[PDB]
């Protein structure tokens, strides 16, 4: 129940890492977790997880889709559809308390359970410290200084951290972007070929609470710039999906402040 194969594990890593309430996991924390999960198979239109009960687990989707709803003037509602790569059930164990929504499978699933005991020793402190900590850091950040707290605290929500060392490339030129990047701490610089058969120049350096790789994603080209981890360099990524839908008018300063490169 707890004994999974290499190919398991590895596909089991790579979804648990980017999966926001363990992102901020160090790699022995994340294969503990990895221990203490089990693997959930259900068939389509099962019933996993029902609205006001106590909550004892949480799960990830391996592959699979599911509807979260909630039960509203005697019907019940959609509210979330959650597929590969999504966690669910996370919040009864967050909060303590009961289901917020009922969870059924679409299609047949395969999940991993991880209980709730397991959640509290490793991840709980982790996770609610990583999101505070985030807060806090874009508070900071000036080019959200327009936005409430609410807006701000749903950026927060959506970041996930990478760490690159010295003269890693964190975006190519040319390349298909789809992440925003704010420096959380460290260096980077940014090089760009002006012509084909013209060797890239250094254009800017970032420092901490700098923004960059928001052109792919204001104006759907491929990136304009290398950006390249100087000494080391730990960022905030933000998804496009994110970006589009979290960011709002700060995509028109954005995209206003283009001029200045
Ligand atoms: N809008 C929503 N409100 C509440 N729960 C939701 C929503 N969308 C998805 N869910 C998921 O449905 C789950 C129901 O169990 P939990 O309350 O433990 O965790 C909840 C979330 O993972
Ligand atoms: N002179 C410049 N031209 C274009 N992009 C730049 C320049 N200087 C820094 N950048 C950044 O480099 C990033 C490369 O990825 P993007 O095109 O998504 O967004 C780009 C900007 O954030």
């Amino acid at each position: 129940v707890y004994e999974k194969d290499e190919g398991q594990k590895e596909q089991l890593e790579r979804i648990l890492r980017q999966s926001f309430l363990f992102n901020s996991l160090d790699e022995k924390d994340l294969n503990t977790v990895i221990l203490a999960m089990q693997e959930k198979k259900i068939e389509a239109s099962t019933c996993l997880i029902r609205e006001g009960d106590d909550g004892e687990c949480l799960y990830i989707v391996q592959s699979g889709e599911l509807n979260c709803s909630k039960l509203i003037d005697g019907e019940e509602r959609v509210v979330k559809v959650v597929g590969p790569g999504d966690a669910f059930g996370e919040l009864a164990l967050l909060y303590n308390a009961p289901r917020a929504a009922t969870v059924t499978s679409v299609s047949a699933c395969d999940l991993w359970e991880l209980g709730r005991d397991t959640f509290n020793a490793i991840v709980k402190d982790a996770a609610t410290k990583r999101r505070s900590m985030y807060d806090s850091f874009l508070k900071s950040v000036h080019i959200l200084d327009g936005m409430d707290a609410y807006e701000r605290g749903k950026v927060a929500d959506a970041l996930r951290t990478e760490m690159f060392t010295d003269g890693a490339y964190i975006v190519r030129q040319g390349e298909l972007g789809d992440v925003f990047y704010i420096v959380e701490e460290g260096s980077a610089v940014a090089t760009k070929s002006f012509g084909p058969g013209q060797p890239p120049i250094e254009v800017k350096k970032y420092q901490a609470g700098d923004y960059f790789g928001e052109l792919a994603l204001i104006n759907e080209e491929p990136r304009a710039a290398n950006v390249i981890a100087h000494g080391i360099c730990k960022v905030a990524c933000l998804e496009r999906k994110s970006f589009k839908r979290l960011m709002g008018s700060v995509q028109d300063l954005l995209s206003k402040k283009a001029s200045e490169y």
